[PDB]
């Protein structure tokens, strides 16, 4: 794989880490997206190890609701990621356009997200927080997790370590349950549940789990969102509980 | 401060990070220990930031049961730490020499440790795991914590973070309560409570908190050790509870 194998189109975002472009593989004429990351930028920020781990994880993820990584390559200064192109843009842009989503559209997206996350959980892969600007849309309107936000000793010290230092990240697998609650609310309401005018007030609202619903949010949607937005991570439902929630099964396409 | 200000004596340990030596300040003839760390070694291991934070914390710690950092200095390639010299060596060496400690010696050391840790807790400083080889002894037999094992955002992301990602390290302040339990047991018994022939068996014993006491360990010592060695960090006592435990108040000098 080399840069010359691709015809480049319009930019699809610019950042300090990498630029993304629409591209076409020259031989096949297959449309895709090419992300170019600069090695020195990744090294200077101490994110190069984190990137390699996320790319290795992402290589084995094949799901309709996860943005596909077709392959990758590099040269002396840059790493190139060959990605699926999602033609309908972000869920964030769609929410801006529509103001808020109806219950069918929302339950469908939540199902797609929980399916992707359940598929990853079965491979012992968990995801961190999820933002709607990192959720892309395919030609048939399928949502695509596109952030790559995945995660999978000193001598003579084991004897002295407590269980929490050796058992690993205990309930880090529950961060994405809280993200589904925030997204389900944001999709129905048009804004995230803890949004406030200042950092301190936003922090207070999340830490105390202080949120209310507009009157139009229905009983089923409130029940699901209230179960997802638990302060204690272990009390948040399993993804299989989300997929079988009656508001989800009634409204999801 | 410069190297020429000190007369160097015998080595007090050698490692890939730094060498320690007995030293005497030339003008005052005051005995101390000088630790020399190589900047390139610290940088290559990605421990240089961690070191600066621990040294900054350690600069403000003045307690008879914490090894004193008198000051520090550097040149082009190395960082020098000017430390208190503890003439009676480690608690680890004393335990080897005596086989095990009596209840008075043990309760006294536990008190000294809990006092140091309580003093740090009041300054919002917590400690990680504690090993007896990092516990030194002063001329009057006072134990000295000497490991420096102390500890004190993306745009548009706060709205999407769960409480556990913003509230910080929740109960990391409880690791050192588990260390006091392991040390109290090791001091009375002569070996740590979860010691086993293999890594897998040691891991199993800590994770399941599977330990027993030799018949000679008394009721009071069992009560304290059993309260410290709780799997759930939040259920371990506060340091003030350790200091007021009747086995401690009865046996501590
Ligand atoms: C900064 C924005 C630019 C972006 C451009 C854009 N992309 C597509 N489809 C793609 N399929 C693959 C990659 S982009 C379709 C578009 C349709 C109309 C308008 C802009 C479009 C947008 O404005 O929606 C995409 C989202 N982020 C970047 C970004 C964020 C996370 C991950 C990735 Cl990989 C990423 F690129
Ligand atoms: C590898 C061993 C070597 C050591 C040497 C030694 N030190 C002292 N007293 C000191 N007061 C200040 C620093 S050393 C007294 C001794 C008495 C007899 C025999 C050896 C002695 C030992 O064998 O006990 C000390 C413990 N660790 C090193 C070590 C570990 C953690 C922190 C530090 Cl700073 C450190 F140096």
């Amino acid at each position: 794989w080399a840069l010359e194998d691709f015809e480049i189109g319009r930019p699809l975002g610019k950042g300090k880490f990498g630029n993304v472009y629409l591209a076409r593989e020259k031989q096949s004429k297959f449309i895709l997206a090419l992300k170019v990351l600069f090695k020195a930028q990744l090294e200077k920020a101490g994110v190069e190890h984190q990137l390699r781990r996320e790319v290795e994880i992402q290589s084995h993820l094949r799901h309709p609701n996860i943005l596909r990584l077709y392959g990758y390559f590099h040269d002396a200064t840059r790493v190139y990621l060959i990605l699926e192109y999602a033609p309908l843009g972000t869920v964030y842009r769609e929410l801006q356009k529509l103001s808020k989503f109806d219950e069918q559209r929302t339950a469908t997206y939540i199902t797609e997200l929980a399916n992707a996350l359940s598929y990853c959980h079965s491979k012992r892969v968990i995801h961190r927080d999820i933002k709607p600007e990192n959720l892309l849309l395919g030609s048939a309107g399928e949502l695509k997790i596109a952030d790559f936000g995945w995660s999978v000793t000193l001598c003579g010290t084991l004897d002295y370590l407590p269980p929490e230092m050796i058992e690993g990240r205990m309930h880090d697998e529950k961060v994405d349950l809280w993200s589904l609650g925030v997204l389900c609310y944001e999709f129905l309401v048009g804004k995230p549940p803890f949004e406030a005018n200042t950092y301190q007030e936003t922090y207070k609202r999340i830490s105390r789990v202080e949120f209310t619903f507009p009157d139009f949010v229905t009983e089923g949607a409130r029940d699901l969102i209230s179960r997802l937005l638990k302060h204690n991570p272990s009390q948040r439902p399993m993804l299989r509980e989300v997929l079988e929630h009656p508001w989800i099964t009634a409204n999801s396409s």
